[PDB]
């Protein structure tokens, strides 16, 4: 369609390789580019995480208020929440909100030790239908976004499968499911990304990821104004080891789809 001729002009205008989903839930039509295959996740994976510990909190009614102690060692690479409550306690849902809303590794070490491992992450997307997403490390490992490497990679259209069923469908309790959706829309890291492809009076919320070899990615869901929500993936990774972040391939991928409709 137009839309793939464009999505793929731009792909060769960055360089890199481009993976694309929509899904419009009015009519449950979907578009994709490359959106079969694998690109590393890097932070998107921390929705996966955040929504497992949501469904665990479904039977343990308490557990988003279960305090965790932040030691020193426990701190990596890229912790801005976490740093500021080292030798001190986070709860659940302040760590979960952490992951989300400024992408905290340490927040997301956490998580993932609550699930028992990235095989605990991994098992929730499979309860939810997910047969593609796979998580096998911890930050920070999981960023390197190796070429081939299918560690800590999904694929486009699963994603947007997945974000629909854990913000607009049912895979999570009401309560879990709007308070993923309200960490979601409190993001701070997606100003330069989708967002920027997109009409201001569009509400967005999102979860960016970045990584080695330029891994520049962004899941969102998108109501507009007067109109059904969307459910948007956009992966991109370059072939240079040392290559930097493309955010604004991201809101021009945006940008097209939303020309679309
Ligand atoms: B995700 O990708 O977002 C930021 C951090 C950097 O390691 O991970």
């Amino acid at each position: 369609s137009a839309v793939q001729q464009k999505l793929a002009a731009l792909e060769k205008s960055s360089g890199g390789r481009l993976g694309v989903a929509l899904i419009d839930t009015a009519d449950n039509t979907q578009v994709l580019y490359r959106g079969d295959e694998r690109f590393p996740m890097c932070s998107t994976s921390k929705v996966m995480a955040a929504a497992a510990v949501l469904k665990q909190s479904e039977t343990q009614k308490q557990l988003l208020n279960q305090p965790v102690e932040i030691k020193p060692a426990d701190l990596v690479n890229y912790n801005p929440i976490a740093e500021k409550h080292v030798n001190g306690t986070m709860t659940l849902a302040e760590l979960s909100a952490a992951a989300l809303q400024y992408s905290d590794n340490t927040a997301m070490n956490k998580l993932i030790a609550q699930l028992g491992g990235p095989g605990g992450v991994t098992a929730f997307a499979r309860a939810i239908g997910d047969e593609t997403f796979r998580l096998d490390r911890t930050e920070p490992t999981l960023n390197t976004a190796i070429p081939g490497d299918p560690r800590d990679t999904t694929t486009p259209r699963a994603m947007a499968q997945t974000l629909r069923q854990l913000t607009l469908g049912h895979a999570l309790g009401e309560t879990q499911r709007a308070q993923l959706v309200t960490w979601l829309k409190g993001n701070t890291t997606g100003a330069a990304s989708i967002r920027a492809g997109l009409p201001t009076s569009w509400t967005v919320g999102d979860k960016t990821g970045s990584g080695d070899y330029g891994t520049t990615n962004d899941i969102a869901v998108i109501w507009p104004q007067g109109r059904a929500p969307l459910v948007l993936v956009t992966y991109f990774t370059q072939p240079q080891q040392n290559a930097e972040s493309r955010r604004d391939v991201l809101a021009s991928a945006a940008r097209i789809i939303a020309e679309g409709l």
